[PDB]
Formats: C-alpha cells, sequence, structure tokens
C-alpha cells in the first residue's frame, strides 16, 4: 500500500491486557497442576468435550450410588473409569476414591473449569497460525464478542462503580474490591436470542462471577446450564444460571487468591419474569406455572428504595440492609434462570481484590 502496517495490536491497551489474561496458557497449566492431572498423559491440547461429558456421566453414577446404595466394587470401578478419562499424576499424592458428596462435587467443579479451559485452548491453537496479523487481535476475533472500554466519567461507569461500592460488605472482609476496568461487551447473536424474553417483566442487571480461566469459554459461548450428564450434587436450586444482586456474593465465585488477586465478573441483564422465591435448597426439575425463575432469599438485600432503572432494567444498587427474612440459610439473595436465552451479557469488570 502507501502505508506500513504494523504487526502491533489495533486494540486499546486495557482490552489487550484482558485478552492476554483470558488466553493465559500459564494459568491453564497451573490449574492442571492444581488438579493433579498427569500432564504427560493429558496435556492441555488433549482435553476434549467427549471426554469431559463421559466423565460427568461417571460422576452422576457415583452420585446415584451414594444416594441409592453402593457396593465397594461399584465405587472402585467408577473411580477407575473416571481417572482413566482424566488421568491422575501418580507422582503426586494418591487420588480420592469417589465415594462421597464432597469429592463428587469437587470433581464436577473441576470438569466445569476444564471444559472452559479446553474451549480456550482450542480457540487459541485453531485458526490460521500465520503472521498475517497480531496474535492478540486474532484471539480477540475468536471470541465473537465486541469489547469496548467504558469511559470512566460516563453515566454507566458511575452507576456501575456505585453498584460495586454499595454491594460490597464488611462481612466477607477478606478483601476489598477495586474496579480496574469496565468493559462493555456484546456477544454475537445474543441480543437476537434474548429478544423474545425481553417481553417478560422483572428484567434485572445482576452479577455473575467465575474463574478467570473460564472467560474465553464464557465469551465465545455465553453462560450455560450444566449439562444433563452433570451430577446434581451441590446445586442448591438445580441446574441453572446463577446470579447475585450483591457484588460480594458473585466475587467469591472468582476464586481469586492472594497469589493472583484480580478477577473478572459479569453484569448481565436477566429476564426473571415471575420469581419462585425460596429460603432453602430444592433441586429443580420443573417450575410452577406462572414462574420463569427462582429467587433464593438471603438475610441481606440491597435497599429496594435506593434502586434505579436503566433501559427499564432494574439495577438493585442500594446499600445492603437486613432483609428481615425469617428462617433462611442464605446470607445473600441468588437468582436462577433455566433457559440460556433469558440472559443478555452487558458488562465485564476487571477487579482488584485487596486482601487483609
Ligand atoms: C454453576 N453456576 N452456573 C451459573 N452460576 C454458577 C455459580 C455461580 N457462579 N457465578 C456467580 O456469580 C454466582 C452467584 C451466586 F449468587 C450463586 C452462584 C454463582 N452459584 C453457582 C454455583 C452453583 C453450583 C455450583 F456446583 C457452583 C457454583
Amino acid at each position: 500500500n502507501l502505508y506500513f502496517q504494523s504487526m502491533k495490536s489495533k486494540l486499546p491497551k486495557p482490552v489487550q491486557d484482558l485478552i492476554k489474561m483470558i488466553f493465559d496458557v500459564e494459568s491453564m497449566k497451573k490449574a492442571m497442576v492444581e488438579y493433579e492431572i498427569d500432564l504427560q498423559k493429558m496435556p492441555l491440547g488433549k482435553l476434549s468435550k467427549r471426554q469431559i461429558q463421559a466423565a460427568y456421566s461417571i460422576l452422576s453414577e457415583v452420585q446415584q450410588a451414594v444416594s441409592q446404595g453402593s457396593s465397594d466394587s461399584q465405587i472402585l470401578d467408577l473411580s477407575n473409569r473416571f481417572y482413566t478419562l482424566i488421568p491422575h499424576d501418580f507422582g503426586m499424592k494418591k487420588p480420592p476414591l469417589l465415594n462421597n458428596a464432597d469429592s463428587v462435587q469437587a470433581k464436577a467443579e473441576m470438569l466445569d473449569n476444564l471444559l472452559d479451559i479446553e474451549v480456550a485452548y482450542s480457540l487459541l491453537r485453531g485458526g490460521s497460525d500465520d503472521s498475517s496479523k497480531d496474535p492478540i487481535d486474532v484471539n480477540y476475533e475468536k471470541l465473537k464478542t465486541d469489547i469496548k472500554v467504558v469511559d470512566r466519567d460516563s453515566e454507566e461507569a458511575e452507576i456501575i462503580r456505585k453498584y460495586v461500592k454499595n454491594t460490597h460488605a464488611t462481612t466477607h472482609n477478606a478483601y476489598d474490591l477495586e474496579v480496574i476496568d469496565i468493559f462493555k461487551i456484546e456477544r454475537e447473536g445474543e441480543c437476537q436470542r434474548y429478544k423474545p424474553f425481553k417481553q417478560l417483566h422483572n428484567r434485572r442487571l445482576l452479577w455473575h462471577g467465575s474463574r478467570t480461566t473460564n472467560f474465553a469459554g464464557i465469551l465465545s459461548q455465553g453462560l450455560r446450564i450444566a449439562p444433563p450428564e452433570a451430577p446434581v450434587t451441590g446445586y442448591m436450586f438445580g441446574k441453572g444460571i446463577y446470579f447475585a444482586d450483591m457484588v460480594s456474593k458473585s466475587a467469591n465465585y472468582c476464586h481469586t487468591s492472594q497469589g493472583d488477586p484480580i478477577g473478572l465478573i459479569l453484569l448481565g441483564e436477566v429476564a426473571l419474569g415471575n420469581m419462585y422465591e425460596l429460603k432453602h435448597a430444592s433441586h429443580i426439575s420443573k417450575l410452577p406455572k406462572g414462574k420463569h425463575s427462582v429467587k433464593g432469599l438471603g438475610k441481606t438485600t440491597p435497599d429496594p428504595s435506593a434502586n434505579i432503572s436503566l433501559d427499564g432494567v432494574d439495577v438493585p444498587l442500594g446499600t445492603g440492609i437486613s432483609s428481615g427474612v425469617n428462617d433462611t440459610s442464605l446470607l445473600y439473595n441468588e437468582y436462577i434462570v433455566y433457559d440460556i436465552a433469558q440472559v443478555n451479557l452487558k458488562y465485564l469488570l476487571k477487579l482488584k481484590f485487596n486482601f487483609k
């Protein structure tokens, strides 16, 4: 042409850092190490969906054996089959026999994380690996998600920072949160998928935290419901998509540590409709007619008189008050939907966790 075209990224610097953080191979590897996976038998590139599906089904059979009665033989078999799919490093300490709810639930949570890691990794290795363009921009494109920095002095940013400041507490005072960057995101196709559900009333802007190593999968594919193969163990309100109205609650699901103290949390617009309100666990197959979601009532709720609207989207950013709620085990509210299309992701926050 007339111009020299640099091989540098065409993205702004905070977006570049976001892409590097979510495609960080070192983090993928650390996760594998923490799970004690044998990395020579099962390297990052060897993880597959079919493998993960089959391992979930095994865990469901373990769960059925725990609730409905087991033999030693059966349990040993299921453990052997699980570890054949997800090989364990014998250089490390003996792996747990899968014969109890905690182990089942820890392994299911491993599989959720590994699935998103596999997604990230396959996106990363796929494509034209030619230098026709910057690696950062190529990996950005693969997310099929528009990501823009929200200007810090814009209305949106002031509202968002307020939602964070107010709904962060002195209870989970392990850390305070600091907003580093606010991104506006739009996943390809999601607005169209969401449209019909926009018709329902009670649309709310709610938090959803997750591990950083899951975000490539989250952005490329959107928030998902655990598959049918996955065990039900540990799903307080069954297999759906869970959100909080207090940033403190969602931030726990970032599983950030003093070692890596930055996490990512979403704000999504969720079409709740009529809410089935509950005070304790209850695994949900069907929902009562008239209801389109569940709300788990907590001891603490954002002050409803300090609530705001956006596009006719309720933003419950009031400071946390005692809900007055009688006989509940939940510290905080939760909201669950059972159809992936009831969610429209709007923002992604990068936060600093300042531990004490
Ligand atoms: C599995 N899952 N799917 C969507 N969200 C989630 C988790 C969770 N993710 N992110 C959140 O912010 C969150 C906010 C809550 F108030 C409550 C939540 C969550 N419970 C969820 C939970 C449930 C079962 C489980 F074995 C692990 C974690």
